[PDB]
RNA sequence: UAAAGUGCUUCAGG
């Protein structure tokens, strides 16, 4: 269950050099002491907790704490340079403006220690020590600033409509890697509700010019879905709430039991207990209240004395305009991004830092060189007279004087618009399918005739109806496109009966690109088809491909979505042929939030059947790619599903053990990697080239971990995917690992571009995201896990392409 | 829903 040592370091590519957002850090040899607080009343925001602190060191200098300046995580640790004329444990007090605070020795976190492992000589890094040193450089910014998470953020207005707006501040965070540690510094903008009048709340939020008549419940509901879970505060004395629930009933009418000055206890209005207590009469009567507190204290407060606190992180889904507008003010070039990260090193002033010099540290104030390696991208072979090979550039090609490898012919398919014939009239559809077929024959997927149906509908529920007839109708029935009019159910109905219930392959299309064709759109829509009709878009040159494809391999990829209780969808794909191009898809409703795939070994087992039926040849390796895990999470999650995939093997038979490689996909980390060279600049964005591999330097002291940015970078800063591999079997070296997972990339079918992740990771992402428009409905619990189970048809091939 | 990439993505009280 221990992740394997480095093998070697990867020698294949064309040297780069690079500039990665990770500073070295000259830590001392010195031995830091570490002391538990016990705080009370306990359970108080981490925020308080350093105010206490805060005035418990400024209090108790003349006894305890002296000339030094301890840190403090917000909870429970403190940390000193020096040790403290303790030897046990003492009890304080600390008045706010009364707080019991204790403070005992826990033990002496040993950097010398840390700086041997750095060297490579332990086995385990100590992490207690790292976590020791992440404290000492973010007690500064917790006080000056709002902590979330790793990162920390203060007010500039960028709004986003709906009461949102789009705060920036800077990621911050200690890291190992070998010989010294780092700190890795990056820009970060995330989305927060602004601070206002909750009148003013729900005007954004229902489109209100001013506030002006009751509420529909349908605004009821829309109101209550944003404001549940949020924090606010009275105006009508300051104190917190936290919002339970809105009132159906408005301020006139809402009533709670108050108890007479005789025991006998009467129903009283919160508009009338706001006149007589607190001489305030309601100039919004007619609206609803917030429910705050206890469900049973019958706690209601009007809008109009509530305000939304400041500070709150938005984490309920944002719309697609405010998604929109969002990545438009945070896109950054690459070069503008290493400029905006040099100025919060400038203004971060690690060496200037009271906290950090007490602790004798210092912080290099220029990026950390590293020479990358750009990786030579694989051939693409495609099919036809030509078998054209295309040479991917900068992580691009296109199918210009090429077809499809093995290409579909279409002889049956039909045509349901749901748009109205209005706007999408007979012309633009015949001119559409014109052009549709013209495009799919240069593909090599000729369509060959017209369609053998067209008609309108409308509603989402003409579906299953329509669909219900052109199957039992038109015999070899391939494919059906969908024409829709913007964001609508009915596409989750579509592909909930397609897909789940009769079986049917389905090209859905949005009215305005059959209003206006162009060769690119329509080309990248044969993709897409030919791959839902069983075809192979193109596979990866067979020659040139890593040694190990000489023996019959599967690769895996898995992923888990949560939902923003409805339940998380783990999903797990795997290949079915030695291309490698087509997979199969298994898909697995469970418990909200889990990280781990409860059901992997079942999904596994069903994939290595499906395989051997596929090729009649049962798997020497499995290549598990894993997207969606953290640091905190690789020793939980390598252990039950590294075990669930053996399990699966042996539930199989009793002595087939392929070898098996772990690896976790993460997107979701803040290392970036700027190109030194000008000319080796890609783009308007200036990114690093498709192919740019980093093993060294800023990578984990001892274990087997890379960055691969195999993608090219479009617009704002390329994020490196990184790879870490947690086991294997099959003893990799690290260019075949590397190489491999960068082949991988080239065979998306969506698109002929190399993608940021390996394919069948990125699928393993389109198959959960599809469970989730299966799960539309209109909670049996195997009722769910129904409505997530695929046609017996569809299952062979790849309908969430 | 042509596509990829780019930002995020847990203690008078009523």
């Amino acid at each position: 269950f221990k992740p394997p040592p480095r093998p070697d370091f990867g020698t294949s590519g064309r040297t780069i050099k690079l500039q990665a957002n990770f500073f070295e850090m000259d830590i001392p040899k010195i031995d830091i002491y570490h002391y538990e607080l016990d705080i009370k009343p306990e359970k108080c925001p981490r925020r308080v907790n350093r105010e206490i602190v805060e005035h418990m060191v400024q209090h108790f200098k003349t006894q305890i704490f002296g000339d030094r300046k301890p840190v403090f995580d917000g909870r429970k640790n403190l940390y000193t340079a020096m040790p403290l004329p303790i030897g046990r444990d003492k009890v304080e007090l600390e008045v706010t403006l009364i707080f019991k605070v204790s403070i005992k020795w826990v033990s002496c976190v040993s950097l010398q220690a840390l700086h041997d492992a750095l060297s490579g000589r332990l086995p385990s890094v100590p992490f207690e020590t790292i976590q020791a040193l992440d404290v000492v450089m973010r007690h500064l910014p917790s006080m000056r600033y709002t902590p979330v998470g790793r990162s920390f953020f203060t007010a500039s207005s960028n709004p986003l409509g709906g009461g949102r707006e789009v705060w920036f501040g800077f990621h911050q965070s200690v890291r190992p890697s070998l010989w010294k540690m780092m700190l890795n510094i990056d820009v970060s903008a995330t989305a927060f509700y602004k601070a206002q009048p909750v009148i003013e709340f729900v005007c954004e939020v229902l489109d209100f010019k001013s506030i002006e008549k009751p509420l529909t419940d349908s605004q009821r509901v829309k109101f209550t879905k944003e404001i549940k879970g949020l924090k606010v505060e009275i105006t009508h004395c300051k104190r917190k709430y936290r919002v339970c629930n809105v009132t159906r009933r408005p301020a006139s009418h809402q009533t709670f039991p108050l108890q007479q000055e005789s025991g006998q206890t009467v129903e009283c209005t919160v508009a009338q207990y706001f006149k007589d207590r607190h001489k305030l009469v309601l100039r919004y009567p007619h609206l609803p209240c917030l429910q705050v507190g206890q469900e049973q204290k019958h706690t209601y407060l009007p809008l109009e004395v509530c305000n939304i606190v400041a500070g709150q992180r938005c984490i309920k889904k944002l719309t697609d305009n405010q998604t929109s507008t969002m990545i438009r003010a945070t896109a950054r070039s690459a070069p503008d991004r290493q400029e905006e990260i040099s100025k919060l090193m400038r203004s971060a002033s690690f060496n200037t830092d009271p906290y950090v010099r007490e602790f004798g540290i210092m912080v290099k104030d220029e990026m950390t060189d590293v020479t990358g390696r750009v990786l030579q991208p694989p051939s693409i072979l495609y099919g036809g007279r030509n078998k054209a090979i295309a040479t991917p550039v900068q992580g691009v090609w296109d199918m210009r004087n090429k077809q499809f490898h093995t290409g579909i012919e279409i002889k049956v398919w039909a045509i349901a618009c749901f748009a109205p014939q209005r706007q999408c009239t007979e012309v633009h559809l015949k001119s559409f399918t014109e052009q549709l077929r013209k495009i799919s024959r240069d593909a090599g997927m000729p369509i060959q005739g017209q369609p053998c149906f067209c008609k309108y509908a409308q509603g989402a529920d003409s579906v299953e109806p329509m669909f219900r007839h052109l199957k039992n109708t038109y015999a070899g029935l391939q494919l059906v496109v969908v024409i829709l009019p913007g964001k609508t159910p009915v596409y989750a109905e579509v592909k909930r009966v397609g897909d789940t219930v009769l079986g049917m392959a389905t090209q859905c299309v949005q009215m305005k690109n059959v209003q206006r064709t162009t060769p690119q759109t329509l080309s990248n829509l044969c993709l897409k088809i030919n791959v839902k009709l069983g075809g192979v878009n193109n596979i990866l040159l067979p020659q040139g491909r890593p040694p190990v494809f000489q023996q019959p391999v599967i690769f895996l990829g898995a992923d888990v979505t949560h939902p923003p209780k409805k339940p998380s969808i783990a999903a797990v794909v795997g290949s079915m042929d030695a291309h490698p191009n087509r997979y199969c898809a298994t898909v697995r409703v469970q418990q909200h939030r889990q990280e781990i795939i409860q059901d992997l070994a079942a999904m596994v087992r069903e994939l290595l059947i499906q395989f051997y039926k596929s090729t009649r040849f049962k798997p020497t390796r499995i290549i598990f790619y894993r997207d969606g895990v953290s640091e905190g999470q690789f020793q939980q999650v390598l252990h039950h599903e590294l075990l669930a995939i053996r399990e699966a093997c042996i539930k199989l038979e009793k002595d087939y053990q392929p070898g098996i490689t772990f690896i976790v996909v993460q997107k979701r980390h803040h290392t970036r990697l700027f190109c030194t060279d000008k000319n080796e600049r890609v783009g308007k964005s200036g990114n690093i080239p498709a192919g740019t591999t980093v093993d060294t330097k800023i990578t984990h002291p001892t274990e087997f971990d890379f960055y691969l940015c195999s993608h090219a970078g479009i617009q704002g800063t390329s994020r490196p995917s990184h790879y870490h591999v947690l086991w294997d079997d099959n003893r990799f070296s690290s260019d075949e690992l590397q190489i491999l997972t960068y082949q991988l990339c080239h065979t998306y079918v969506r698109c002929t571009r190399s993608v940021s992740i390996p394919a069948p990771a990125y699928y393993a992402h389109l198959v959960a995201f599809r469970a989730r428009y299966h799960l539309v409905d209109k909670r049996d619990h195997q009722a769910l896990a129904k409505a997530v189970q695929v046609h017996q048809d569809t299952l062979r091939t790849m309908y969430f392409a």
